[PDB]
Parts: C-alpha cells; structure tokens; sequence
C-alpha cells in the first residue's frame, strides 16, 4: 500500500509516534518519505547481505527475521515479511524500539541524511490531526 502523505501522518499520530522519544510526527513522515517514499512494501537488499523492509526500512540484521540474514538478530520478535503489510502496527511498534536506542532517529540514514534539521513541520502541514 502507498500511503498519502497526510494518511500516514494520522496513522503515524493514531499509534502514537507523535513526539515519542522527542520527534515531532514531521519527523516520522519525513522518514517515511525518503526511506521507502510512503510504500509498504518496499525491499533493499545491503551489501552485508541484509534487507530493508517496509515503510520505515527496517534492518534484518537486528529486527526481525528473514530466515536469510546469517547472524540476525530479531529483537522486534516478527518476521519481516510482516513489516510489509498494508497495516503498519508492526512498523510501529518496532521503530518505537528501534529509536529507544542510543542513537535515536539517526538510526535511519534517510532521517539525517535529509530529514535531520530541516523544517520537519513541512511534511505534517495541511493535513486535519
């Protein structure tokens, strides 16, 4: 599923995203935007070997299971196929542990790369939440 902008905006509020950890709901859209550009079903395999799953790219590595990343993890407890889905609760709940760790929201390259100080608001305006 490719979500509207605003429509991830309100789901991302709804499961409660907005200023978790200390980011704004502008930051969580943002992310969204240039990590997987709003596609639930987005793929990318890394050189490691490792995949990116879902709306916010979550890493095989240390998140979930793909039965394919030697030496994974898992510490989201799922199977990475279920970052996929049209329902983002998954994705949610393990990017609320993902950006519990040290280092925040520069977790996702995408974020500090292009979403990190820029005027994060932008990507919420518009939008009834």
């Amino acid at each position: 599923k490719v979500f509207g902008r605003c429509e991830l905006a309100a789901a991302m509020k709804r499961h409660g995203l907005d200023n978790y950890r200390g980011y704004s709901l502008g930051n969580w859209v943002c992310a969204a935007k240039f990590e997987s550009n709003f596609n639930t079903q987005a793929t990318n395999r890394n050189t490691d070997g490792s995949t990116d799953y879902g709306i916010l790219q979550i890493n095989s590595r240390w998140w979930c299971n793909d039965g394919r990343t030697p030496g994974s993890r898992n510490l989201c407890n799922i199977p990475c196929s279920a970052l996929l889905s049209s329902d983002i609760t998954a994705s949610v709940n393990c990017a609320k542990k993902i950006v519990s760790d040290a280092n925040g929201m520069n977790a996702w390259v995408a974020w500090r790369n292009r979403c990190k100080g820029t005027d994060v608001q932008a990507w919420i305006r518009g939008c009834r939440l």
